[PDB]
């Protein structure tokens, strides 16, 4: 499992710099409102009632890739090391970088795996 997190953390961060990622609760529900969702970065160390409710609920509801971290320097490196947050939503979308020579490649195949993992798990 400590590599899951790792490989994780590294997909996020990596596309966090190519802004693909959306932290914020805003950003959130947006994300699964405008359709425009990837995967939930949840702080493990950070996780109220309102997350924890929210879950289930938005698993239930239409189950959403949602995955948890427990570093601070993870959820913070990759939403914003400057203003870390522990609710995140990673927006793993290309136009021209899905067939272009570019990190997208490496990028989505990773994060699809571990995403996915989470969803089935």
């Amino acid at each position: 499992s400590k590599k899951l997190n790792k490989k994780v953390l590294k997909t996020v961060k990596k596309a966090s710099k190519a802004k693909n990622v959306k932290r914020g609760v805003k950003e959130v529900v947006k994300a699964l409102r405008k359709g425009e969702k990837g995967l939930v970065v949840i702080a493990g160390d950070i996780s109220p009632a309102d997350v924890i409710s929210h879950i289930p609920v938005l698993c239930e509801d239409h189950s959403v890739p949602y995955i948890f971290i427990p570093s601070k320097q993870d959820l913070g490196a990759a939403g914003a090391t400057k203003r870390p947050t522990s609710v995140v939503f990673i927006v793993p979308g290309s136009n021209k970088k899905k067939d272009g020579k570019n990190k997208e490649e490496e990028y989505k195949e990773s994060f699809n795996e571990v995403v996915k993992e989470v969803q089935a798990l």
